[PDB]
């Protein structure tokens, strides 16, 4: 497979990553949208 990335974040960049952590533990309530 491709296995050969620090932090990339799959459908992102690393500058992406940083933010979707953070949305990640802010979204599992719903982050007020739909």
């Amino acid at each position: 497979e491709i296995q050969l990335m620090h932090n990339l974040g799959k459908h992102l960049n690393s500058m992406e990553r940083v933010e979707w952590l953070r949305k990640k533990l802010q979204d599992v309530h719903n982050f007020v949208a739909l």
